[PDB]
């Protein structure tokens, strides 16, 4: 699985910037940043949940510096609902993956 | 063009609004944006971190830690779009080095407060 | 069965806030409604910090069983135990499903402060 | 390979119960735990840090009810030295993997 629901609250797990082939995509963080989030979309809505319930967004990245990057194409996902709380975490992250995101959200 | 904010005076730092050092390590209280005379800072949200900011420095200092030191930073913040805002200035202080953790929670804050920070840091 | 604390009168900055449907608590301490903190162990502290949490949950249209996480503040993890002891009396059918303990500089005479994040129903 | 140093920091991969031939551990969360923290002994010993210097600790499993069963273990280990901070939470774990264990600690 993807995640766990409990309590009517989904607990994915990290998504990673994979294509539906496989292979990491191609190109930079924020290429990377969409294809994480097409994943999450995906995951979210098989839990019954969206973009505009998450909670807390937890963001793993490989460079504290480029999280100004990130955000720039957070914004575009979460452009109704911002998270009430979000982190950043500086983590090893599997091979040629820039960026990794977890998130919590209400089941409705 | 070099951008300088005057650097604020810190508020005076109680015997419980400072923190505690356990095993090495300095969990900072949540700094709010008191001026030395106990008041809230004047000004926006920018004026209100740089003073967090400076109680920051003089609670890091106390405890033997530094910027350069914290490891995790977590900002309280009344609204999360003005977040960017924030951000700015903590980039200003975060500068070379950024801590390797950081949160950002929507809360309840004293009244006038639009923002609040604790950090951890590594006593040298 | 703990007798249960009288609720401290909680002030509109120390209710917490909610964002959409959930409830963040202000961090409850120690206070009995006459302003003052407990004078008592760890344990009946605890009990006083649960039945103030109880207050603010319920004005926010909330209860224990809607808590989705629990942080514990601590000044010494050695006593974590025995508030643990009373956290399971609140939160015994239902256990929030994320909890943390974390050592901190507590308010004057306080043992125990306890945060929680709750559905608003 | 698996976590990551910074800044004197040491914050460790999620531990899982398999034994050192990559096999899930036999028996109930109690003895998983313990390969768990096998585990966590061998990668903290190779970033140059051991038990009595972590600062955080964080548990997943699958229902929060297991807790006091990992805890008696947790216990064993974290006994004259107590983390600082100690964060459970439910979650997706591997197959048959009961408890996960991930760990910061201070690199002298
Ligand atoms: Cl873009
Ligand atoms: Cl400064
Ligand atoms: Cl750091
Ligand atoms: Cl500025
Ligand atoms: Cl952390
Ligand atoms: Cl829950
Ligand atoms: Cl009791
Ligand atoms: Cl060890
Ligand atoms: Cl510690
Ligand atoms: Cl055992
Ligand atoms: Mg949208
Ligand atoms: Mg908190
Ligand atoms: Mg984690
Ligand atoms: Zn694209
Ligand atoms: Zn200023
Ligand atoms: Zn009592």
């Amino acid at each position: 699985s993807q995640g766990i629901i409990v309590n009517n609250m989904f607990y994915s797990s990290g998504q990673i910037p994979l294509t539906p082939s496989g292979e990491m995509v191609n190109g930079d963080i924020k290429e990377q940043t969409h294809q994480v989030f097409s994943n999450l979309k995906a995951v979210l809505e098989e839990a019954g949940a969206s973009f505009e319930t998450v909670v807390k967004a937890t963001v793993f990245i490989a460079d504290m510096e480029q999280f100004a990057e990130v955000n720039e194409v957070y914004g575009q996902y979460f452009d109704t609902h911002k998270p009430a709380r979000f982190c950043v975490e500086v983590a090893r992250l599997p091979k040629d993956a820039l960026v990794e995101i977890e998130v919590i959200a209400l089941v409705k």
